């Protein structure tokens, strides 16, 4: 009998081919959508619908409360990071609260100090908990999910992550989440694909997940990897139902952490939590700098502008629409056709 | 069961495999041609016939009243751009006429304005309308399209675009469209595969629009991303009748705009129609310049002799013959072997 | 009949396709594993045991008396090169056992002059004896890793390399190698797939040396390529049970070699054994430098930290579960994702 | 029905899928060959076996006089061009001929002018009649090469080409080739895959011409693209008798031409018979330079070299035996695994 012919006589053992984002384009479809016309409103979690589909990262350079703020204000939610004090990250809670019962959602770990960590997040009025680990298959994160939902689901909506196949989405599903976040790899500041070797794709990483979640439910957040308003739309394509976004929101004013002027143009720091810096393990992230982008209520407009310009192209009213496209898949010059070449750009674009 | 090896359970999610000009070379074949003896000749749409298979863009860095008058006079035709008064637009078509009873053709939008546009460039004497749409596949311009057909068809030819699916494609052909322009995404300076995640690379886009355009004897237009003199050979191969340049002919003297002298060299602006600056939505283009590249004669002249050596490579006497020709895919190592390599150029050459 | 796709009508001749470290990622598995409570403990030979997976390469800008001994007592093992008479070899090897009866390897060719080196390193007491070649797959390498076995395969175990293949790891399993040795062609400083285009992408070689090697109950080796510590973890789940290092390893404190201070940083001399200079036939290696990492030990706390993660992340929680996992292929835009991308890295990372 | 998964309806439209040198390796075999014992020759054509399976290419920067003489003297053969008048390249068929009776090549054309230059280099002595033309596949060039064969036949033998593809190579054959050349695209210096769009990838190519020509006992000449002298392995491994060099050999002593001292290093220039200088249609190749690299024979002798490596590797003790090696494809990440990688080079080598 003939070998596999990547290797070895087991058909399994590479077991998909895994693709990106930039292995996809969204193909246009009969449509009578325009982009002002379009619908972007989507399922957070299975009680909490967004009127933007898009959410803020749970990172020390993203979101503390006046992103937290912003991008409840722009239709979308901030998930808080848990970097900091208990009595700290539930003030932050409490501070958007204050800004007209914001939508917010707080990140909380396992075991026992993240459990009195949710608690006090409860209290202080957040709206969705997210347990928020570097790899959700595991029975511990599945209790977390579990005991979360049993104790104060009647109260708090609550996401689980991160996930990159079918069986640990289902695996969070069973559990009792309210959400199920994909990415294990993808993210701009990770190198835990180079560290540990692991790492899924991204859009076969939703479309395995979404096969779990969809048949539930249960909605699914894309977390990690998207770096041009387009990859939103083919993430929701892929089946998600919202997009977690870290470096395209770092940039932006309401980010914390130091606007750096070098050499003339302006930049903030962008750091993985799993990075040397932000953890005071061997580090599975880097310690980094995004250029200077504004105000995030023009940012989120730039983003949601090309998920219309999406819908226009796919014939998709909403969101659920969109998840029903279909894609072409691209080869490496498709890649180069596929951004602007062969033009020395002369002026600057606001989403490009 | 199962799952599709790229993710999912649903095998039509990633619909095909997107070829672009650089994923494909033209195999030689017996010929009994030379590039002395081809005839490039080829329908533009239903009527007209065009000695030069090759249309300039409907934008306002590349096509106005002297590129279409050196277009026409090289054997092939300009379209101009309607980002300008109606008067004014009118006005260019009569200049063209006035030049010896050139060919021209000229874009209009969808709607009353479209409407009136088109009507006074009828009245002015254009040969060709091009509807020319960002996605054609809407009822609006379908019966924009039809609506013309309709009123004026008896005089004027009339062009419905931009798609880049086959029933795209079969929809402008059952509203009437006398030839069916292919391009969504491929442009040199256009964002929208980043902006709005859509596209189609050009090579299969035209592949598959033939399949319904052909058929039912409406040529096809393939518009955007040819970049090499042989990418107009591969685009006829893959069953276009003719060719829309924007790039490769914004870098010469009758393409409007500045002449831009900078750091001893000389280049001219060149900008998409959705760019920021011409649309003065998010944008879907760049702003941005090409090298100068001289008289649009001898542009077109190497341009159409690459096309000739084609011919005589691939034994194909008329263009109807090159739509017949074959194929060889490429590997990217193969993309590197196709241009010239490991070699310093030290002498110009006028088609590289 | 129809050709080949690829070319001419023999469907055997490109006989796989070889897919190398950046082709795949390891997939996330269910987990009771965190990374420190994973077993990362491995058989170097049939008799040998380490507990970390990891032999310094036998090159002499790589594996010297400190090496070795700083190896052994990090847990794993050096191989001392074999470019230096045959007394002074024998001398490193009692170097090392003097310093605790720490474990050692050396390397020995083929013939009468590597016989009695062969010897002398067992007399001076070495724990392994590597039969160290460019292409195994010859019957006078099969000779010497059997006569070997057969006269001193009592006291000392025997390797034999290096192949990339499942008939020549056959072979060498059926010579007596207690362990077999896998690459051609993969190491940082080899030139042999340029200058004699013979090779074989690592994870496939692993793949098909493992389909010969495991059933026999022959632990492989991993030997080049390896840039990364989740290369490791790749190399091992493809089925090998040691990884061999050369450049990963080259940049410690404890490699020979001149420490190099060039434009305010650090490097060391790191040099293919095929080299020019290494052999003072056509070289098929280079000389070259690669940045100083500091100690050992430090190096090999961050290598086996992530081969840790790897295990968390996979289920595994010793080595030979590690061998039954899974694979994603990527494509050339996952490598892209799998990096850290889009961001300016301003702080130092101790594993990236 | 489904479509073609690139597009249309047409499976046979994207005819094949071609590879280059880069996408292939030659995996090792058992072997009793070492470097030392190869047997390197190899038919040039039906009649003539060459102790060195190389010829130098048919260009006015490769073969004069000088370097056909070394390239005898080293065992193989030079083709002198024909960019010159008929009486000065009958007087260097002379001049080789004067320096010991050895070997010699020399291009024609096609029609009566190339009739009178192939009589008057008969007359002067020449060994092979090169018919040397950008498309073979043409009647006039296969009814050159068969009167040639039979009206000097006897005297001398005719080499055809080039070709890329089966049916081209086998057209050549029954003309009464004594060899077929193929190279339709891949030369270092060529734009036909730019400026037509036509070409084929070399390896596919050669495969595909064996297929045609060593059934009927043709030797197979592979004619541009090679850049390393494992490519020469590869060439042969796909069934090609000899390779022919133009980049590889030009920048040697012998080749003609300027030696150009520019910023410190040494160059020569080198340039497609097709670009604007050397006719002096649109251009087919580009002027440059490529590095000095001393006397042809150290070439030749490191080009050998590789070569014989990749015999001992491969278990071919003849060329006639590598012919029958097996390749391995490669991904784009394979390419970074087989040249040397992650090290700064810091000496020089003979062959990288
Ligand atoms: C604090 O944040 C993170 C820390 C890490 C640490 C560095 N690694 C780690 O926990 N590895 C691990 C543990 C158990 C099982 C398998 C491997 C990694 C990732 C993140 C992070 C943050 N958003 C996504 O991932
Ligand atoms: C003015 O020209 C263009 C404006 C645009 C604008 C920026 N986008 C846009 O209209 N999006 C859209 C609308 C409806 C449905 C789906 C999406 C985009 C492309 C072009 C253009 C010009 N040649 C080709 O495309
Ligand atoms: C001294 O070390 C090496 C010398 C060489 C020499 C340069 N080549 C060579 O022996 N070729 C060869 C011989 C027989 C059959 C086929 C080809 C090549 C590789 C290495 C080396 C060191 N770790 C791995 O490879
Ligand atoms: C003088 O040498 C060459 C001139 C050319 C010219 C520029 N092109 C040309 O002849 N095209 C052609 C003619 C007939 C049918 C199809 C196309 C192209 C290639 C070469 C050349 C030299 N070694 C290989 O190709
Ligand atoms: O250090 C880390 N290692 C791996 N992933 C991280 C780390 N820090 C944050 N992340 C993930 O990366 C996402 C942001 O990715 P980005 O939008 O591509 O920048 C976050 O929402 C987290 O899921
Ligand atoms: O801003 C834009 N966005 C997208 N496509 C554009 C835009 N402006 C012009 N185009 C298209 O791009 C084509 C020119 O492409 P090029 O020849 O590759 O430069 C035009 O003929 C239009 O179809
Ligand atoms: O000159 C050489 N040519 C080919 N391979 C070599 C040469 N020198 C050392 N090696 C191999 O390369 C390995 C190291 O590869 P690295 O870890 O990728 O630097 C060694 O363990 C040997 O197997
Ligand atoms: O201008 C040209 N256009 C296309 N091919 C050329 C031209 N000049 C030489 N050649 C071919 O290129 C080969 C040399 O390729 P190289 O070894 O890759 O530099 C020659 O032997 C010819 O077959």
């Amino acid at each position: 009998t003939d070998p596999v012919p990547t290797g070895g006589d087991d058909p399994h053992k590479v077991a998909m081919l895994g693709l990106t984002f930039d292995d996809v384009l969204l193909l246009p479809a009969a449509s009578d959508v325009v982009p002002a016309t379009a619908d972007t409103s989507s399922q957070l979690t299975k009680k909490i619908r967004l009127k933007v589909p898009l959410v803020s990262s749970a990172m020390d350079t993203v979101t503390e409360s006046r992103m937290a703020i912003a991008m409840a204000r722009a239709g979308g939610m901030g998930v808080l990071h848990r970097n900091l004090p208990v009595a700290e990250q539930a003030g932050q809670v409490e501070m958007v609260k204050r800004s007209g019962g914001l939508l917010v959602g707080a990140a909380v770990g396992v075991g026992g100090d993240a459990w009195v960590r949710a608690m006090m997040l409860v209290d202080a009025g957040v709206d969705v908990l997210v347990v928020d680990t570097a790899h959700a298959h595991n029975r511990l994160v599945l209790d977390m999910v579990g005991k979360l939902k049993s104790e104060v689901g009647d109260r708090v909506e609550v996401v689980g992550g991160n996930v990159a196949t079918r069986s640990a989405a289902a695996a969070l599903v069973d559990a009792g989440a309210d959400a199920v976040k994909v990415g294990v790899g993808p993210g701009s500041i990770c190198t835990t694909r180079v560290v540990a070797g692991v790492g899924a794709p991204q859009i076969t990483a939703i479309l395995e997940a979404v096969a779990a979640c969809r048949p539930a439910g249960v909605p699914v957040i894309a977390d990690g990897g998207l770096q041009y308003s387009g990859d939103i739309a083919k993430a929701l394509a892929a089946g998600a139902s919202t997009a977690m976004l870290g470096s395209l929101l770092a940039g932006t004013a309401e980010a914390p952490g130091e606007l750096i002027f070098v050499n003339g143009k302006q930049y903030k720091s962008y750091r993985g939590m799993g990075s040397l810096g932000a953890m005071r393990l061997v580090p599975e992230g880097i310690e980094g700098r995004v250029p200077f982008r504004g105000p995030l209520s023009s940012v989120i407009h730039q983003l949601t502008g090309g998920l219309r310009a999406a819908m226009g192209y796919t014939g998709s009213p909403t969101i659920e629409v969109l998840q029903q496209a279909q894609f072409v898949r691209i080869t490496p010059a498709g890649l180069k056709e596929s951004h602007p070449h062969d033009v020395a750009m002369t002026v600057e674009a606001p989403n490009y």
